[PDB]
């Protein structure tokens, strides 16, 4: 439904993954396109 899990992982996951503001940025979207990707099955 909405496992917020795989969103707050990846913001911790990725925050240490790299460190900038490009990657950063970029990456806070790139996480986020997945979640609601997930939470949404069909609409």
């Amino acid at each position: 439904g909405s496992p917020r899990t795989e969103y707050e992982a990846c913001r911790v996951r990725c925050q240490v993954a790299e460190h900038g503001v490009e990657r950063q940025r970029r990456c806070q979207q790139v996480c986020e396109k997945r979640l609601r990707e997930r939470e949404g099955r069909r609409e």
